[PDB]
């Protein structure tokens, strides 16, 4: 951890684009990230009532969380309007760094369970979450909904992965997926503070 | 964890059938479990060199592990002969228990990275592992290859899951999957000591 190094990630805290009004949010894919929608659940033209993703201002007076964003003023969100078990969707980003042998990777991200209500619709419930670390288009490691996150709360999850010399994915581009697996309603989940460190692998 | 109860699992330590010779093994789906092969990588007629699974005696004089099986004398194993990325396969078991609200489930299983060599073929390498907790046919929680297990070693992994009263899977039968995701060679991974506890969810 003392010799840990950070792997560069674009818009890691979803601080772009800048917002100012409490509870304000966009419905466009946050800059630096791309929408992960293998089942085409996110419409070409998005509206506030369709499946969508974006950044949301989360200050100390947020209606959805007891505290402000874990990092900065913004958190990213992924909302799916389809029925439970209809599929999965989220944010994804390919990194410049490649997988190196004898290296332990530590991927940490804060998961938010929005609570309260919006326009008469309750935010009670949670669709779960899944964090993935990739090499190429292969999922090296993932944590699927193991954390318990209370409503209006944010919780840190950690995904580790050690690349050995026998790995077949050495030299492939690293990647990160923030997924909403749609396993419950209200089907919205927030993320923030994406961090990816690398260090010498365990002896 | 003091008021935690265990959920019944058949042949949880793969202690049946009984074996007596060091490193001896079977190639039949361990009793109490069923083979998980959605892509059909396991041929109907199994042989010692085809993709297979079964139980293997792992004592204190094993040629493939530094220590004895984490529990009892046997361990389960899942071998895939196919090339890396051809698919996943493993062991699955539906439990009599059903998902209950306000309950935190703890699924623990020891994962083995067999090492050494046999007939000039190295055991070096690991195909990774995935532990899943289910309700019906839905994966509620899972740990995908986040643990670093040295060769000839066993390491325990934990998958937690909290069911809220808002869960849409309440009353569905619990399930467990031990998966070989074929993300490396030697593509053999062992499992042992499957435990599933239940306790009142945190407040
Ligand atoms: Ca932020
Ligand atoms: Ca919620
Ligand atoms: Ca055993
Ligand atoms: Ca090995």
């Amino acid at each position: 951890s003392a010799s840990a190094v950070c792997i560069p990630i674009k818009n890691a805290g979803f601080e772009e684009p800048i917002l100012q009004i409490e509870d304000d949010y966009t419905i466009d894919t946050p800059p630096g990230w791309i929408t992960y929608d293998p089942g085409g659940l996110v419409p070409a033209k998005r509206t506030r009532i369709t499946s969508n993703n974006g950044v949301g201002y989360t200050g100390s007076n947020s209606e959805f969380y007891n505290h402000k964003a874990p990092e900065g003023r913004n958190v990213a969100f992924v909302y799916l309007a389809q029925e439970i078990g209809s599929g999965i969707a989220g944010l994804e980003q390919t990194l410049d760094a490649v997988l190196k042998p004898n290296t332990k990777y530590t991927l940490t991200v804060d998961i938010g369970n929005s609570g309260g209500s919006f326009q008469g619709k309750t935010l009670d419930g949670f669709p779960g979450y899944r964090i993935e670390l990739l090499a190429g288009d292969t999922v090296l490691a993932a944590d699927h909904n193991t954390l318990y996150i209370k409503e209006k709360d944010f919780k840190s999850t950690t995904v580790t992965f050690t690349a050995t010399p026998e790995s077949p994915y050495l030299g492939q581009h690293l990647g990160i997926r923030l997924i909403n697996p749609l396993q419950g309603k209200f089907s919205g989940v927030d993320f923030d503070n994406v961090r990816l460190t690398a260090e010498p692998a365990e002896t």
